[PDB]
């Protein structure tokens, strides 16, 4: 009848890979604690404490799941960033008196990246001011767009659809002597792409006035 043992954590700390945006109620991992006491003196109750809005836990099986709060690798908030990557877990037996394990157990989640973000322009849309009789091979603008994704998924390149844009630099160069009487205003649709295998794009207008 004496509660002879505390619960004892097993293979802690835990390190786990999880893709971001993983659907709600998707399995993450199963935390495990040991207590050889018979009856309620060894019956365990797991719990996430402090509470984590990105994960739920089966009190009896110690099995963690995701919630209707999606996991976002590009979430700018430092408070959330940590919750998404660190799950602190408390356990107790149901004995008389009830005993906790003498410390919690951290689950370290590694958030794997999806190409879920598209490029977004820093300096577009814009209106570039130029004087007529500007000869060919003159830079007028340099387009900048950023992608919050990781590695190749965040690497932004530039394309169009009387000018040419260098795909690496985002620099916009002329190909002819510009004249007010031929075309005084150009609307140029610059398409910014990333390097994901399902490539994501983003278009905005550079308005050249002569
Ligand atoms: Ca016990
Ligand atoms: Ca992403
Ligand atoms: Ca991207
Ligand atoms: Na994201």
């Amino acid at each position: 009848d004496i509660n002879d043992n505390h619960p004892t954590w097993k293979d802690a700390p835990y390190y786990i890979n999880l893709v971001e945006m993983t659907p709600p109620d998707s399995d993450v991992t199963t935390v495990v604690a040991v207590d050889p006491d018979l009856g309620e003196n060894g019956t365990l109750v797991y719990s996430i404490h402090p509470p984590n809005k990105f994960y739920s836990l089966n009190s009896t099986t110690g099995k963690i799941r995701t919630t209707h709060v999606m996991l976002d690798r590009e979430n700018p908030d430092p408070v959330e960033a940590e919750l998404m990557r660190k799950i602190i877990v408390s356990v107790t037996d149901c004995g008389r008196p009830p005993l906790k394990a003498t410390s919690s157990a951290t689950v370290f989640v590694n958030l794997l990246d999806l190409n879920d973000n598209d490029p977004t322009f820093r300096n577009l849309p814009f209106v570039a001011e130029i004087l007529e009789g500007t000869p060919a091979g003159v830079s007028v603008y340099q387009v900048v767009a950023i992608d919050l994704d990781e590695g190749l998924n965040g690497l932004v390149s530039y394309r169009m659809q009387d000018f040419v844009i260098n795909s690496t630099s985002g620099v916009v160069t002329t190909t002819a002597e510009l004249d007010r009487e031929r075309i005084a205003e150009y609307q140029l649709r610059v398409v910014a792409s990333d390097a994901g295998t399902p490539t994501k794009s983003s278009t905005s207008t550079l308005t050249v006035r002569v």
